C-alpha cells in the first residue's frame, strides 16, 4: 500500500513545495531493478533501473544523493519515467535504505528559485527518503 | 540525541516553509507533563504542560490536532515556552504517536499565506511527527 500513503505525501510535496514529477522506486528481486512504485500523477508507468543505468540507477549503485541542476545540460539524464519535453528544472535523486542496504530511489524535479539551494532540497528529500523506509518494515 | 537530530529537521523546515518556533515536547514519568525536548532556537527552557494544559495540553489529552488561526484571538493560548511580543499568526500543535499512545508533541507558528491553507500545514506536520516518533524506537 506504498501506492495509496506516498502520493498522500508528494501530492503535498507538490503543494507546499514546488517539487514535479516525484518518483519513488523499489527493488524487484524478479527483474533485479528498482521498479517505478508510485508517482506524483494519475498513472504509474512500470519502468525500472537497472544498477548504473542513468542518474536513478548511479543513485542506486553508489549509495550517494545526485543533483542535476539543469537537466538539458546532463546527457546522463535519459528522460526514462516521464519523457518531459521543452525551462531550466533541476533533478534530484536521493537513496531509499533500509536493512543498511539500499532497497531503492527518491527523486523529484524543481524548477530552482534564487533564493533556494538545491543542497538545503537534497537534504530534504532524504529526509522524506526515511519516512519512506519505515513504511518498508 | 533528539537534541541534535529534530533541530535539523526544524531549521530545514524553518528555511523551505517558513514555519518558526518549532517545538518538540517529549512525555516525563517523573513529573508526568510533556516537557520541552528541543526547539528551533539556541535555547531550550524546560518548561511542562500538564495533560489539558493550553492548547499543547490539550493536543496531548484529546490525541488531535488544533489549529489556531490567530493567536491574538484565543485565550486558551498560553504563550508558555516562547513568551512572545507584538502580526496574525497562526499555530498548530500536532500529536506525536508511538505505541499506539501520545508520547508527546509537536507544534509551530506560521504566518499564513492568503494561497496556503493550515490544514495542509497541520497533515504536514503530523507527517513530520511521524518521522520522529521513528526516532523514538
Amino acid at each position: 500500500n506504498l501506492e495509496t500513503t506516498v502520493p498522500y505525501i508528494f501530492r503535498l510535496l507538490k503543494k507546499l513545495m514546488g517539487f514535479e514529477r516525484l518518483t519513488l522506486t523499489i527493488y524487484d528481486p524478479s527483474t533485479d531493478q528498482i521498479v517505478v512504485r508510485a508517482t506524483s500523477s494519475g498513472k504509474f508507468p512500470k519502468e525500472g533501473f537497472k544498477k548504473g543505468e542513468g542518474i536513478t540507477g548511479k543513485v542506486w549503485k553508489h549509495g550517494v544523493p545526485i543533483v542535476i541542476p539543469d537537466i538539458s545540460q546532463e546527457p546522463e539524464f535519459l528522460n526514462k519515467v516521464w519523457k518531459r519535453k521543452k525551462k531550466k528544472i533541476a533533478f534530484i535523486a536521493v537513496p531509499i535504505k533500509s536493512g543498511g542496504k539500499v532497497i531503492g530511489v527518491l527523486s523529484a524535479d524543481k524548477e530552482i528559485n534564487e533564493k533556494d539551494s538545491l543542497d538545503e532540497y537534497t537534504r530534504f528529500l532524504s529526509m522524506i527518503a526515511t519516512l519512506i523506509a519505515n513504511s518498508f518494515s
